[PDB]
Formats: structure tokens, sequence, C-alpha cells
């Protein structure tokens, strides 16, 4: 059985044969898509984590062309043994690595993924407290940073046991700007945030109360209650957003941090649960410029840029909103350029994403993408991607989503 | 029961009409299609004449439901209907629609588009019958008056013109164009492409049946009609029939030396309308434009017009590398400029800022009385600042209700000639 995909645009078809590979579910029915819903539907006995280990241990070895042999056949034993004992079983670093690298190599959303195979792991499976999350993190920042070359990395805490002793970062991304809501109902910073900035204020966080303060870290290690830690100020890359044309662009005093590091979602790997995982590459333009300025929940600095331009405001169909987009990441891309920061626009990042699903096809024999999310948030038909039909299903490794961990911790303090 | 929820405004609608859905979309619940253009063939009938145990099945469906809408389920003339439909066709083996049921047929296929962001309009639907037709000639009299009623002088209105049902499958009614009002478009000697690039293909068909073509740039395409399964036959719209709107800028004043119009009325006519079993294989149907369709897929396209390079050139735009976002930019000049041209000419158009907010209001109305409203976001999206419209944010279920439009294939890979 196949199922072919084409590009309208191209007119290339391509052969599907990865999709009989998936079994975890898509949310869809014979009867009812559920494409563009956003999040759609405690811990493994013993009778569920063998074929889930056994499935990835054996996809491992295929994958190193080792499929049967004794090293095979003895890690499948060695698994048993310590699932039959313990409840659960410990990766070897070249799974822990092989694994991290194929959850993002089958992220069907993230357009980003012709770069998987080059992602740096950080084994922190060994840390204890939160001072230890701390150091690790830290270490990432500065290596993912590289002074502007940004890096792709990933750092593997500890993974989940009963569920009761889990480690998480509750912050969504490891360097968020705080927002504060006012007493007139206006917001400080960044709207997105404001939740989690109320929880680390309670936390006992000082904030400065400025316009672009860089959140602290809320650790948990080993399901203790999490705990506050500054990123030294050095270790955060800022670049200030100023337009080539407009002068009075900087004058909005606007700026954004370089690093992309998104910090709440969870690892599976072979049943296994890694519950703190951060991960990081770099930005596409549209991710600060379209989304993190001017959707309608953020710092709408749309409408400001719009008056700048002297547009007319009072009516839709004069497009100053679509106008005062384009402006503003026009001057996210080449303030990251000039900084030498690593940015990529949508236009590359897409172009660069077909030739990664072309190929991912020829090896593979199929490439799990999600349209709804490969699309970007603009200009979609004019990128290479809106014409490319595409199939959506569950490999694992994967990552997913887990709920925000103040809604389940049960606190331990007074 | 399944739960929609819009992530701007926390609004979440409550969907169980997707119970009465009856085809496949293609989706399992291990993989999703919602981004391949034909993803099933699941259809209600076969190939081609059904049997009565094939055809009275979804008869009756389709009664049923125009009974109940009206409040008057199992009636004095709701059972009198079924049983005129189980003689009808147990004697041709076929039945005819009421033209009430014509009409509430039609504009629940509209109603039931999941691809149309229009939809708020979709009961004010002008239905012509045009059943009793026989030739070309009679469709080519029933398109014109279906493009000059719709036209209106610029205020333009929906309107469907449907033409006899297939039979067995050997007599169709068809539109061979698949818009009413398309530009021609012409291969060049030297490769490159003159005209509208989508439609090549069509305009060689018409110049081989002995269209002959003035080739220049805007040209509109002749109808080639089939009626009762015939070859089909070419027919030149009367151009003061053919209302066309000048291309023009706010700001810029070079824009209209690029020479450039578009039509007001865009009018799909190579889909099939299905009701109760029946099968309209010619339904040519209008309504009104939303800006994006002419000024970022018809002139956008890498496969069409392809003149973002020329705007891009007049604003003296850095087009050596993609980062500077020279395409977006130009891209929304074109449709600044679009919709400045149809307003200043008082030709109906709406922007997609409007008709998705409308969607959105839209998506409520049906909730609150209908029990959901199926919608594919991947089209309900625009092709342009998706992210900044209020159905960017909004989660959507897709199913397939029926009456409903249908695809079909272009007839000239199936007609035998004569
Ligand atoms: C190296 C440059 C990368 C780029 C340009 C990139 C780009 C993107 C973009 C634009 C999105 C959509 C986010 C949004 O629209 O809000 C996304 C999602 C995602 N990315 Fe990537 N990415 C990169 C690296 C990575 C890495 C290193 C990982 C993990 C190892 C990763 C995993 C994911 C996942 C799991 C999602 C989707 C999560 C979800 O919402 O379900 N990406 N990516
Ligand atoms: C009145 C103004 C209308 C507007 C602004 C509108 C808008 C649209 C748009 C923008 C699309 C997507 C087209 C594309 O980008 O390729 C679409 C699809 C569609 N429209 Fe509408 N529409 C209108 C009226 C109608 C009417 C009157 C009908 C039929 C009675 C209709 C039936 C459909 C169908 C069936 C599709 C999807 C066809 C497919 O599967 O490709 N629409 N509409
Ligand atoms: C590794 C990585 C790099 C990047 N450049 N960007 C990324 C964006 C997201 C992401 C962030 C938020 C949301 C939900 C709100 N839109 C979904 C995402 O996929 C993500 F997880 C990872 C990303
Ligand atoms: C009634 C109507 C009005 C309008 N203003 N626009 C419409 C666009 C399409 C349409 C056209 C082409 C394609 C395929 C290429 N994009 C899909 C469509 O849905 C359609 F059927 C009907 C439309
Ligand atoms: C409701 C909607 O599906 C949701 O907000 C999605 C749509 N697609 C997206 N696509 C990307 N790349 N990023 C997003 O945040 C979203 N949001
Ligand atoms: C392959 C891709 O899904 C296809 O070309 C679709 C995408 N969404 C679209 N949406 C609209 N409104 N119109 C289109 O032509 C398309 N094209
Ligand atoms: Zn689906």
């Amino acid at each position: 059985r196949f199922l072919k995909v084409k590009n309208w645009e191209t007119e290339v078809v391509l052969t599907d044969t990865l999709h009989l590979k998936s079994t975890l579910e898509t949310g869809c029915t014979e009867y009812i898509c559920m494409g563009s819903i956003m999040h759609p539907s405690d811990v493994a006995t013993k009778d569920q984590l063998f074929p889930l280990a056994k499935e990835f241990i054996d996809q491992y070895y295929s994958s190193i062309k080792r499929f049967g042999s004794k090293a095979h056949m003895e890690r499948l034993e060695e698994v048993n043994k310590e699932i039959d004992t313990t409840s659960t079983y410990q990766l070897k670093d070249t799974e822990l690595i092989y694994g991290a690298k194929h959850a993002w190599r089958n992220a069907s959303r993230c357009v980003g993924r012709i770069q998987w195979s080059k992602l740096q792991v950080f084994d922190a499976r060994d840390c204890t407290t939160a001072h230890g999350m701390f150091n690790y993190i830290c270490n990432h920042v500065k290596y993912a940073t590289n002074k502007g070359n940004l890096r792709s990395a990933i750092t593997i805490f500890p993974q989940r046991t009963d569920g009761k002793h889990d480690f998480r970062v509750w912050n969504s991304q490891l360097i968020r700007y705080a927002g504060y809501k006012q007493p007139d109902g206006s917001t400080l910073g960044d709207p997105a945030n404001v939740q989690f900035t109320e929880i680390c204020i309670q936390q006992g966080w000082k904030p400065p109360r400025g316009r672009f303060d860089v959140l602290p870290l809320l650790l948990q290690a080993n399901g203790n209650d999490p705990e506050l830690f500054q990123i030294p100020p050095e270790l955060v890359l800022e670049v200030p957003i100023r337009h080539p044309k407009f002068e009075w662009f900087k004058d909005l005093g606007l700026k954004w941090y370089g690093l992309p590091a998104v910090s709440n979602m969870l690892l599976e790997i072979g049943g296994l649960e890694f519950s703190a995982c951060p991960f990081s590459g770099w930005y596409m333009g549209t991710e600060i410029g379209v989304r993190d300025y001017c959707d309608n929940s953020r710092y709408n600095i749309l409408e400001e840029v719009a008056k700048k331009m002297n547009l007319d405001m009072r009516k839709t169909s004069s497009l100053w909103k679509d106008q005062a987009l384009v402006e503003i990441n026009i001057a996210v891309l080449y303030s990251f350029q000039s900084d030498k920061v690593t940015i990529v626009d949508h236009h590359s990042a897409t172009e660069s994403f077909i030739k990664h699903m072309e190929n991912e096809y020829r090896c593979r024999g199929g490439c799990p993408a999600d349209w709804v999310w490969i699309v970007p948030p603009m200009s979609g038909s004019i990128t290479p991607v809106f014409h490319q039909e595409m199939l959506n299903y569950r490999l694992t490794p994967s990552f997913e989503y887990q709920p925000d961990p103040w809604n389940t911790h049960v606190w331990k303090l007074v």
C-alpha cells in the first residue's frame, strides 16, 4: 500500500510508504478531519512498556544496519530484564542521541527539519537538584548562542519515573520577556507571558517592571517545589530592532532575544518520558515579526508602525495592517543579519523544507508534515510549501505537549 | 460532541452536526489528509445509472431532509412525494426535483461547502432552472442571462444556473470552461507564456476547436459548451456582458501604466452539484471576489501571471536576496490596488479582513442554530497575512454533508468525439 502527494506548482509527485509505520493517533476520524485542532484527543505499566521499548530498540538497530544481530538480541534481553525488575529501563547514550534526533526528524509541525541530523545532545540524566538544572541550562544557552552563530541543541534531564518525581522547566522558553498587567487594563512587556510572570512574582521574584525583563528560570527537580534562578545577563544575546529605510523605527525602543529555546514539551523515546528537555535552534523571522509584536494578543506595535507610516487606518481595505506587518518583518531580518545573529526568512526556510521533504521521501519513504503549521503566518501562497500537498501522521520518538506544571503540581512548602 | 476553540477570544463552540456526515474525508485516526486537494473518492452512488436500491435510499434521505427542514416530516405531501419518487425511479431509473426541492438543495450545497469563506450569504442565492435546455445554443442563452443578472452593472448578485441532470453518463451536459470568464494563455515559441498560464491547456483546446485567438494579453476565452453528450461548441460571450475593472493604485501613478485589468465576475463552471443521488454536471455558479483571489493567486502564483517582478522593479526594491521581502511588499501593493480599482468603479469586492470576520460571525450563527458548520481551515485562511485575520486562530471541524458541490474530471479526458 502507498499514498501519493502532489505539488501543484511543480507537478512533482512523491510516494509515501513511511505512513504505514505510524501507530500513534492523529485525532482525525474516517468521517471528520481535525487538522486545525491545536491539541487533539499516570505512567506506563510493565506490560505496556515492553512493546514500546521493543519497537524503539528494533528501529535503532535497523538504522545502524545491525537488525537481528547478537548485539540487537542482547540489548532487547537486557531491556526486558530492566522492565521486569525495575518497571523501567535506561537508554544508552547512542540510543538517547538517536532518539532525540529522530524526535526532531519526526516533528511534523517543524519547517526547520533539514537540520535534524546536526543536533548537539547534552545528557543531563545525572542531574538531581534545581541548582544542577540551572548549571546545565546555562551551559546549553552559552553553547547554543555561540556569540551569534547559533547551534541546535537539546538538554535531556532524568526521565519520568512514577510521575511524583518529575523534572520540569516551568518556563515555556528558556528566554522570555515578562508581561505585567496594569491597574488600567494596559500591559507592559509581553502580553503572552502575563500568567507565568505572576507565577514568578508570587514565587518571590523581584520584577524590574520594565519593558524587556528577561524572566527568571523556574526549575523543578525530582518532584520538589520549583526554584528561581536569574540567567546571567551576559549569556542572553539580544538584537535591537531597527529598519533599513525607516530611521524612526529604532525609536520604538524594540529588541528581541536571539535564542529560541522551547522548554515545556515532553520527549518520548521507547516509552520513556523525558518531561524536561529544553531544545533550541534559531528563529525564522516571522516568529518574532508576525506573532511576537503583531498578534492581537501581543506587543501591538502594528498600529504604531502604521501610525508612523501615515497609513489610512480607518478602513481595512487600505491593507495598512498587511503593509505594516511586512515592514516589521523586514526590520527583524535586517536587524539580526546586521548583528550577525543567525536568522532565516520564511522564503528561504520553506524552500529548504521542500528540498528536505523531497530528500526524506527518497531515502526514508516519506516525511510527516503539518501544512497548517508548515505554511508561514504571512505571504503563505507566494512560498513553495503552500502548493505542496503533505501527509500528516505521528511517528515516535516524538515531542509531545504536556500540561502546564502549575496545574498539576502538589506543593510542599509551609 | 466535539468542541472547537478560538485561541484569540477563547470562545468555544460545540459541534453535533458532524454526526450527520456521510462521505469519507480521506483521514483516518492514523493519518490526516487535510492538505490533499482531492483526498477521497467515496461517492454516494456508483459510476453510472444506478439500480433502484442504489438511487432510492439517497432520494429518500434528501426528500426526508427537505420536508424536515419545513416542519412537515411524515405529512401528507411528504408521503405522497416518496411514492412519486419511487414510481419515477421504477419507470425511468431516475426522478425529477420539484422547484422548491431544487432551490433548497442548491442553497444547502453552498451552505455545506467547507472551503468557502463566503457562506454567510448562503441563503441569498438566485436559482435559475435550466433543466428544459437541449442544445449548446440554449446553454449559451442561459449562461448569457446568468452573466447579465449576476453582474448587475457591478452590484454583483449570487446565482447558479442548473442544467439537466446526468442520465446514463453518455448524455452529460458540461461547461468545458473552468470559469465562465477567464483569460487566454498562449504558449510562446521562445518557451515563455503570454496571457494567463493556468488556462494554456484550455486555450489550446479552444484553438484546436477552431477558435481564432486574437493573441492579446487579456483575451476573454470563448465558451465551450456540451449538451446531451454531443461534441462541444464554441460561443463568444458578448463583450458588453463581461464587466472589467482596470487596475490602478491610489498612491503609485505608474501602476495603471502596467496596462492591467480583471473581470468582475467569478463564475465556477466545472463542478458537479449533487442532490439526493442526482448529479448536475453543468451548474455554473457565481458570487463576487475576495480581493486576494485576483491579486495573490491570479497575478502572483509562480505558474500564473508572475508580474510581482515588474511591480517590485518599479518600486525599486532590492530583489537580490529574499530576506528583503520584496515579494511580500509588492504582493501587498498589488492587493491594495485591486481593492482600490474595484471600489472606485463600484464593482462589488470584499477584502480578506472583512470576509474572514464575516466567516467567524457565520460560524457562530451556524453553531447556534444548526449545531455546527463544516470548515476547511486550509482553504478558509487567506493566502496572505493569514495570522492577522480572525480565522487563523479559529479551530475548525471539516466533514462532508449532502447536498454538496463535487469535483469532476475535465470532460476532454473522458469525451469520445463524433
Ligand atoms: C534550527 C532552526 C529551526 C527552525 C528555523 C525551526 C522552525 C520552527 C517553526 C517556525 C515552528 C513553528 C512555531 C510557531 O509557528 O509558533 C517550529 C515548531 C517546532 N519545532 Fe522547529 N525549528 C528549528 C529547530 C528545531 C529544533 C532544534 C527542534 C528540536 C530538536 C525543533 C522542534 C520543533 C517542534 C517539536 C515544533 C512543534 C511543536 C508543536 O507546537 O507541536 N525545531 N519550528
Ligand atoms: C458571494 C461571495 C463569495 C465569496 C467572497 C466566496 C469566496 C470563496 C473563496 C475565496 C474560495 C476559495 C477560492 C480559492 O482561493 O481558490 C471559495 C471556494 C468555494 N466557493 Fe465560495 N465565495 C462566494 C460565493 C459562493 C457561491 C455563490 C457559491 C455557490 C453557490 C460558492 C461555492 C464555493 C465552493 C463550492 C467552493 C470550494 C470549491 C472547491 O472545492 O475548490 N461560493 N469561495
Ligand atoms: C525549536 C524551535 C525553533 C524555532 N525557531 N521555533 C520554535 C517554535 C516552537 C513553537 C512555539 C510555540 C508554539 C505554540 C504557539 N504558536 C508552537 C511551536 O512549535 C517550538 F516548539 C520550537 C521551536
Ligand atoms: C463562487 C466563488 C466565488 C468566488 N469569489 N471565488 C470562488 C472560487 C472558487 C475556486 C476557484 C478555483 C479553485 C482551485 C484553484 N485555486 C478553487 C475554488 O474553490 C470557486 F469554486 C467558487 C468561487
Ligand atoms: C487555531 C489555529 O489552528 C492555531 O492558532 C495555529 C494555526 N497554525 C499555526 N501555525 C504556526 N506555524 N504557528 C501557530 O501558532 C499556529 N497557530
Ligand atoms: C496544495 C494546497 O493545499 C492547495 O494548492 C491549496 C491550499 N489552500 C488553498 N486555499 C485557497 N483558498 N485556494 C487555493 O487554491 C488553495 N490551494
Ligand atoms: Zn485530517
